[PDB]
């Protein structure tokens, strides 16, 4: 397999599926990524996450970095050797975490000094530094470092933060061609930012074009905004990027913002959803969500959902669920998230089929006419 | 199959080697049965306890008839269907965890009633009321309600509630025996009792004979006596039961425990140590316990134990496994508590084996040796 090749096989409006292929497997497009927090998809063993269908995973940097340490997850063989996940791995950046989670944060054109969440030590993270902890885990796909733009922003905020992330993707870019390995072996994606304001993530998008990457994400975004937001700022951002690679949304999202974000050219996502809204209570249905700690399941035989293909929904009961879960039982976890996963991934099989044969836009309106009933 | 056989295929000394057959499965003696509280062996699906080599589960009534209730459970199939465990099931009465762990209890010769720990709702149970529960169950094998006996215990003490507790015998079989479907397909198992007293210990074992049991639990045991005191009292109990049934001691134990035990003539064990201990951070090796959370395993890159084959050897390290239960990650308690439930059934199969051998004397002297090196 190549380093890298992303290959579109069908498309229905700006809708796309097809394939990228890496050393360490294939990905179909477009792509659900479950979060592997600090190298682990919270309550499931890698061989289940493969069977519910995932093609890759995401690596959070920023908790990896604080615990179990990078060097030490290097020295122990990497981050797919240590959590025995041997497919495709993508890892953010850890800024937005810094941005999010940290203290005593410290930013300057540089990078950024912060303490840990956990233990109040001292970290450091930069373009550079990012991108040589990314080497370090192991990453198939690595993020650039930028700078996020909370939501609201002004236009000369976004604007700053944006320039200031372009700076940095070059940096980014840089730091990774220098690293012979991680250069032949991984791919580096890079992030448009510019907020809501168009001409910003044109600038952006031309910038991220010059300096040239595998992937483009587009960043900023499912950060309070709000759906319609994010859907017209997807309408005019994502045709501003390379039609030719793949199309990142990071950190969407509801089934329901997925289908839209394809409709729109997204060909990738993460998010917590499913591993966290799971062990919470929240199942994932083609009816829309339920959550099973609701007194009406506690002598409810059907499974989760009554066409889901998944090992949870072959074997157990709504009612059992719900007794775990209420009874704050580890295996209660364990099916919710299993089901979950399992669900958004039939989700992306149908709509790579969909695609595939022309009838992606009919797909979508189904789908949501049944899931909002 | 038939509702209950017990056949002995070999002996050494006290130790005996066998099987048990009932119509959900054959049970291989000596047999270590790990607990499955609330209808769930914690952090395991059931096929994964079925993978380490379990034969048969123990549910806890007392927390079964809290949550999520015993007449709930049958309206729902039985706890074989609702929980997905389709072979043996042993249930314990419920009376020693109402002593345990519930609150504003009475106690009379007619039973117990009590204030559930959960929320402080009144529960009652009685020899007739536990028998019924366990029907609700649907239990393969159902434990006689005794009444428990403090250690340190006077003789006075001991000798009034041995009493009570055989009178309760007859009325557990009485009971059982009454309702047709039950004594047709499951099996009732009586309690000796008499704390460290000889004679008292005769007196219940006499009594439990002359009701006649499909097999003989020595209660009283595993409750702050030590483990010398321990083997002295198995030393003349075990031999007053019948020598044709079952010998199970409730609650046992620690692996050095249940070595000598087999020695001093019993068949059957159950114990939450391999369960909670594991979630804890405590893994079983032949070579003793260890602390996964020590900071000496922090780049162990061996698995838990050098010679066990269980799942979680064959893929992950002890580093590995060290940082899921520092983070206090889903995934360290679930292969922690495989690893802990597949040790302790390699240990019965190397029991049954040196049994059958005619070398379970020497197996007991190296394991020992080599466990407290
Ligand atoms: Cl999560
Ligand atoms: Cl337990
Ligand atoms: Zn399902
Ligand atoms: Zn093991």
């Amino acid at each position: 397999r190549p380093r890298f090749s992303f290959s579109i096989a069908a498309r229905e409006g700006k809708a796309r599926t097809g394939t990228i292929e890496m050393k360490r497997g294939v990905i179909r497009t477009p792509a659900f990524m479950p979060v592997g927090t600090a190298a682990t998809v919270k309550a499931l063993k890698p061989e289940t996450v493969r069977a519910t269908g995932a093609d890759i995973i995401l690596g959070n940097t920023y908790h990896l970095m604080l615990r179990p340490g990078a060097e030490r997850i290097a020295k122990l063989g990497g981050l797919h050797s240590f959590m025995g996940w041997d497919r495709p791995i993508l890892t953010d950046s850890g800024g937005y975490q810094v941005m999010s989670l940290s203290s005593l944060t410290k930013q300057s054109e540089e990078g950024v000094t912060f303490k840990s969440h956990l233990d109040g030590s001292r970290h450091m993270l930069s373009p550079e530094r990012s991108i040589e902890i990314q080497h370090l885990l192991g990453s198939d796909i690595v993020m650039a470092f930028d700078e996020s733009t909370p939501y609201p922003a002004t236009p000369s905020r976004a604007a700053s933060s944006m320039e200031r992330s372009m700076r940095w993707a070059k940096r980014s870019r840089d730091a990774f061609d220098s690293r012979k390995e991680q250069a032949e072996n991984a791919a580096l994606f890079g992030i448009q930012q510019g907020s809501v304001f168009e001409n910003l993530r044109q600038q952006s998008a031309d910038a991220l074009a010059e300096i040239g990457f595998d992937g483009y994400a587009v960043g900023g975004l499912a950060v309070g905004e709000g759906q319609d937001e994010m859907f017209r700022v997807l309408d005019f951002s994502v045709p501003m990027l390379p039609d030719d690679k793949p199309h990142y949304l990071m950190g969407v999202g509801k089934p329901d913002d997925i289908v839209g974000a394809v409709e729109r050219g997204i060909d990738m996502f993460d998010s917590v959803l499913p591993t966290r809204s799971g062990r919470n209570g929240q199942a994932f249905t083609w009816d829309g969500p339920i959550n099973i700690r609701n007194a009406r399941f506690s002598e409810d035989l059907k499974p989760l959902d009554s066409e889901c293909c998944c090992a949870v929904c072959q074997k157990w009961s709504r009612a059992y669920i719900h007794h775990l879960i209420r009874a704050g039982e580890i295996l209660g976890a364990m099916l919710m998230t299993e089901h979950n996963i399992a669900f958004y991934q039939q989700l992306m099989q149908k709509i790579r089929d969909s695609i595939s044969e022309g009838r992606f836009s009919q797909f979508a309106q189904d789908f949501r006419a049944r899931y909002f009933a």
